[PDB]
DNA sequence: GCGACACAATAAC
DNA sequence: AGTTATTGTGTCGC
């Protein structure tokens, strides 16, 4: 009924069928590591300014809650939330040193602004783009917003255990005690130790996260999960690291920037999800009916 | 099959 | 040692 995997951090990820069996909202046993991702693709490299050193660029996303491995399928359903983090990782560089630095795409050098991540879903069969939508807490009593570009430095991926800590945190003494390991907080360094070019200064805004937390996420309300053969659909979660550049024929997409005007979300790596079935809304997915 | 509202279990405080 | 928040899901009604 329940099979159990020990995750990287010592807690568990409890694998059980909603058609089978009904757990709480807010048991532990809702938050588990979902599917691994793998690399789709590295698309425009990265250089340092002067050195000319390119950056090595990876991707650390992870699921933590939303979908069960369930008979060697991974299942998430329509009605309930998931969660999806990610950072990313500069092999080369060190986080204090990359800061400081310039970075150029060799595409012929365009500057970059800043990194960030977006997160897409896609039918896995086809390649089409699937809307995702998210939630505040308050849920119908709040908007709903699709997931938005993140802007990020790098960091360490926290341990599943962190992000179950930190997903409805209210209290200020606890939100001070996570501050550090979810953002940097521009304001606070010594500006003198910075040049006007510096990378950290072209960040968008002075509040800039160390993990894209895409919290309190679900597929469309209109999503089809069937095929008209009645087979599953299969889905795919994507993660993708962009540089952000002025744009004053690689892959790109355009981003409102933060002066107004056009921006350009310039792709640097892909990853994505196996295969996802989605169950949708029937009264046969949930325990209810047996 | 979807938007809306309802109920209720355990987290958060 | 209480209250309020969050979220899976039951149900309505078109």
């Amino acid at each position: 009924v329940i099979l159990t995997q020990l995750n990287e951090d010592g807690t568990t990820s409890n694998y059980f069928d909603k058609r089978k069996l009904k757990i709480a909202p807010r048991s532990t046993l809702q938050f588990k590591v979902g599917p691994p991702f793998e690399l789709v693709r590295d698309y425009c490299p990265v250089v340092e300014s002067h050195t000319g050193r390119t950056l090595d660029l990876r991707i650390i996303p992870r699921i933590d809650r939303g979908f069960d491995h369930i008979d060697e399928e991974w299942v998430g359903y329509k009605r309930n939330y998931f969660t999806l983090v990610s950072t990313f990782e500069t092999a080369n560089c060190d986080l204090d040193t990359f800061l400081k630095s310039s970075f150029d795409l060799l595409v012929g050098r365009l500057r970059v602004q800043y990194f960030a991540i977006k997160i897409k879903a896609k039918n896995d069969d086809d390649d089409t783009e699937i809307n995702l939508v998210q939630h505040t807490a308050k849920r119908d009593k709040g908007p709903q917003f699709c997931p938005s570009v993140c802007p990020l430095v790098p960091s360490p991926l926290p341990k599943h255990q962190t992000i179950r800590e930190a997903s409805n945190v209210r209290n200020i003494t606890k939100m001070k005690k996570y501050d550090s390991t979810f953002y940097l907080h521009r304001d606070h360094v010594n500006y003198e130790e910075y040049g006007v070019d510096s990378l950290l200064f072209s960040y968008p805004e002075d509040s800039i996260q160390k993990v894209a937390r895409y919290e309190r996420v679900q597929f469309a309300s209109s999503i089809s999960v069937k095929k008209p053969s009645q087979q599953n659909k299969h889905f795919s979660l994507h993660v993708i690291l962009g540089a952000v550049v002025d744009p004053d024929g690689i892959p790109y997409d355009e981003l409102a920037l933060k002066n107004g005007s056009k921006g350009m979300f310039v792709y640097l790596q892909e990853m994505k999800t196996p295969p996802l079935i989605i169950r949708g809304r029937s009264p046969s997915n949930y325990a209810s009916s047996q």
